[PDB]
């Protein structure tokens, strides 16, 4: 049995996984604020809880986490403000008395590797962008490798497209909290729950549609820059919002052409086929 | 003896090169408009001229060219408007009765490879951006490869940052023709020659300075997107303008921080040490 743990700003998910990739004992808790209740403390108790439940000695532990991960060190070496005080968090050191077999990866690295372990694709070059609390990226290159860059922060695509006159990055315009502000800013008051926004647009609510289009325009703009850099065979959209599937793609994919030359052929854009668990599988790779 | 030919929008450069990388018989002609005088005709006669001069049978011919290059086909498979009617140009077919040993690479691929053959760098990941007629890119990754993407158009960074309200791409704001327009638009007195603009700014010309800064702002904005995607160890600026050296860098490098978070560490930005000839060496690599 392997222990998998996926750390986001909103939730920590975890599971025990066996050799055949079967998931047991899936758990999902609210992420501690990391001020008075610490993420490391919760991760440690998640691990010890599985070790106690299953009488595990030195379990192989995979950690997927938001933030820039130095994978060799097992450490958060750079972190946006979604998780405060997160830089310097070293999960290998944290867990060393429980196990010497700890891997740590960025959450999008894990999502992509998990997606690719569960689903085959023809494309040789696959970029994954997650839309959720944050926006993150990972790129599986031609030779099968996911490179994290010289300082491990490659594909932090949330930092794309900083607009000086608006003081926003890509992530500050397209992340869940930004979309929720756009909803209330755009007069959508039925709810503040993103799925309801999509449901309203599907049943022909013009305010839901205008908010979604204006948001998908900014999302498409970010995808276009990834496209231009990488020219990938495939762009996967993951994260919580990926549950919309084609109802999400239909807003974003046509708009990518707005930021590309008229004759420029860009990669197909699809949601991840595994919606929730991709990172739990990927963090063991 | 190898034949090297480097095709830009403005100039075609060529030379004969021997095993020790000594360059002989360097030539430089104005690039035909590719309307009534054809680039292929000039390349063919450049090759036959070298073949006769040196009595070369089936010479190895390296071709470096602006445009998206399918290296295996030896073909321009996509070309922006800097060179008209260029899509479909196949240099292997063009030269097949002269030689079966023809290589074709994108001009920035060749510039980077030539640069790296002449100069060693600490960085493992090196991005090269050329500023000139067009703007182009190439990235030597961790494992030493330069990947051209799924459809060979990776790192065509001139298409970055399309602004719908201005109808401009990165290249349409930062390429030479754009800088000259900015010079004329900005009231600049002395000339419309980019070297003169830099000389004027060095001699305390406030209009030259303002034009350079506003343009360097747009260049830095593009460099920042490359930085965010790749997190490279080094960003080389090539093209004719690289001969300005630190007088170019000093305008562009500090401004890259404007499009990145306050604590974000970006790569050193340097000009290529090879100023004119990098691509002639690179197209044989
Ligand atoms: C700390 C940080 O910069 N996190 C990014 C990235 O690391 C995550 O992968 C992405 C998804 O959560 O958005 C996050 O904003
Ligand atoms: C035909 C085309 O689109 N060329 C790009 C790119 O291929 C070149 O590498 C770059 C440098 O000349 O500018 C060019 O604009």
């Amino acid at each position: 049995y392997y222990i998998a743990i996926d750390i986001g700003g909103t939730q920590i998910k975890s599971a025990v996984i066996d050799k055949q990739l079967n998931m047991f004992d899936y758990q999902q808790i609210s992420t501690p604020d990391n001020k008075s209740e610490l993420i490391t403390d919760k991760v440690y108790e998640i691990v010890t809880g599985y070790m106690k439940q299953y009488q595990l000695i030195q379990p192989v532990i995979g950690i997927s986490s938001a933030g820039v991960v130095d994978e060799q060190k097992g450490e958060i070496v750079y972190a946006g403000p979604t998780i405060p005080n997160y830089k310097g968090t070293n999960f290998k050191r944290l867990l060393k008395s429980l196990s010497p077999y700890v891997k740590v990866k960025n959450d999008v690295n894990a999502a992509l590797l998990g997606e690719l372990k569960l689903h085959q694709y023809q494309a040789e070059r696959i970029f994954c962008m997650t839309l959720g609390t944050g926006i993150g990226g990972a790129y599986k290159n031609n030779q099968g490798h996911i490179d994290n860059g010289e300082l491990h922060k490659a594909n932090e695509v949330g930092y794309l497209l900083y607009r000086p006159t608006e003081n926003t990055t890509f992530e500050q315009r397209a992340a869940t909290s930004a979309l929720k502000k756009r909803m209330i800013a755009g007069g959508f008051t039925r709810s503040t729950h993103v799925p309801v926004l999509f449901e309203a647009a599907e049943e022909g609510d013009d305010i839901a549609k205008q908010i979604l289009n204006e948001w998908a325009e900014d999302v498409a703009e970010g995808i276009a820059q990834i496209q231009v850099m990488y020219d990938p065979g495939l762009i996967l959209i993951g994260g919580g919002i990926s549950e919309q599937g084609d109802n999400l793609i239909k807003y974003i994919e046509p708009k990518v052409a707005h930021y590309l030359p008229k004759d420029y052929v860009y990669a197909p854009i699809q949601t991840t086929k595994s919606k929730n668990d991709a990172a739990l599988y990927g963090c063991l790779q």
